[PDB]
């Protein structure tokens, strides 16, 4: 029920331990998940685990209120050992924003460590059709 | 300790406050946390991680003087908003590893905090400057014994 993440800090650099809870109240719905039905994504997401071993599969995708750039395409494949920060990185690279706008991830409705890699968030996090779901928006909350 | 009054105009409602102020009766509450970091290094980092993860705040936990109680290994947590301050409570309890029948008591401010808030509520109304919340723990309901 409870997962935690050690964090170094950037500023005080001992570590936080970062708790995080599974099952988490939220609003958003995936524009993905409503297009395509539940064995179909399966499907495509156990092909593409054996395609792609060295990658996870994950969804991105804007979330509700937020006012912030599109993304043009939203499946992307990670390699296992890319950190969530540096994920993070890619996709604000991707929306084309500046250095100074805000950009927060949700995954289950919680902000990922950065410290920690994709396998990890996807060993953790990914859904039953084999996809790992991440959310972005300009403010810490959506929907607001 | 000392007991002092003062007397002061209120900004919107000007009428005067009898300002009451107490000089260690009771006094602050201390931390070596507090003791092995300078000020504006817990400050800032306490700002760092307030705006990397905004839906958590940032906790301090240590064992209260005069406590006859298990140490702890970490003393730094994020702790999501909305989780409640019984269930950081379990979550030490677990950490400590604690029987079922063992006390196991929070203080903030020389005071038991209300177990059924979350603690974003808790940070909201008890952060201190360097933006960090100071939790105590001991087997006892009083802090200091």
């Amino acid at each position: 029920k409870i997962i935690t993440a050690l964090e170094k800090g950037e500023v005080e650099e001992s570590e936080y331990v970062v708790i995080t809870v599974r099952n988490e109240p939220g609003s958003m719905k995936f524009v993905y998940k409503e297009e395509h039905p539940f064995e179909k994504r399966r499907s495509e997401g156990e092909k593409i685990r054996k395609k792609y071993p060295d990658r996870v599969p994950v969804i991105v995708e804007k979330a509700p209120k937020a006012r912030i750039g599109d993304l043009d395409k939203k499946k992307y494949l990670v390699p296992s050992d890319l950190t969530v920060g540096q994920f993070y990185f890619l996709i604000r690279k991707r929306i084309h924003l500046r250095a100074e706008d805000a950009l927060f991830f949700f995954v289950n409705n919680v902000i990922p460590p950065t410290s920690a890699t994709m396998g990890q968030l996807y060993q953790e996090h990914h859904e039953e059709d084999f996809f790992l779901y991440i959310a972005y928006s300009d403010e810490s909350v959506y929907g607001l």
